[PDB]
């Protein structure tokens, strides 16, 4: 019944980059293929006088054969016609860390409590996403209040991802 075409997904109306700046703690993640960020994921968003949004991120990533490593990542956001949809160029402060360019959608936020992010890296031929990821962010590292949690669950369902998240632990690894 529900529409899982990426083109149907609502995003944050009149998204305000300035209000979004600051520290966001990842509480949950839906992983893409070949997942990168594992846990202890903390993002820091900024916007400059030109209105350009950028971010940094720390988090544990586990390179294969079980090598752990606290990644330090950088992202810069190119605006689109939709104020809540961006193109995010990202790289690590170390050369060997994953780089690339992903869609970055702010699906919903209230700026001071929760945020829901979404990226479709590759569409299916029917307009659904073949390879997606999504972060749920909290301003408080101890988690969302119940009212925000319930709003987020609804947004998760609207993205057709509600069954596919895992919790992100924070234990001072970094
Ligand atoms: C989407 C991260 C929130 C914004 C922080 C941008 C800092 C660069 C982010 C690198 C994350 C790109 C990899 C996400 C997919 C994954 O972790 O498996
Ligand atoms: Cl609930
Ligand atoms: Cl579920």
């Amino acid at each position: 019944e529900r529409d899982c075409r990426v083109s149907s997904f609502r995003v944050k109306e009149n998204f305000d980059k300035a209000r979004f700046s600051g520290t966001w703690y990842a509480m949950a993640k839906k992983d893409p293929e070949g997942l990168f960020l594992q846990d202890n994921i903390v993002a820091e968003f900024s916007v400059d006088e030109t209105g350009q949004m950028s971010a940094t991120a720390k988090g544990r990533v586990r390179l294969l054969n079980n090598w752990d490593v606290c990644a330090d990542m950088v992202g810069t956001f190119t605006d689109t016609e939709d104020p809540a949809k961006f193109k995010m160029k990202y790289w690590g402060v170390a050369s060997f860390l994953q780089k690339g360019n992903d869609d970055h959608w702010i699906v919903d936020t209230d700026y001071d409590t929760y945020a829901v992010q979404y990226s479709c890296r590759l569409l299916n031929l029917d307009g659904t996403c073949a390879d997606s990821y999504s972060f749920v962010f909290s301003r408080d590292p101890n988690g969302l209040p119940p009212e925000a949690q319930k709003i987020v669950r609804q947004r998760q369902e609207e993205l057709c991802l509600a069954r596919q998240y895992r919790l992100i632990v924070h234990n001072g690894y970094c």
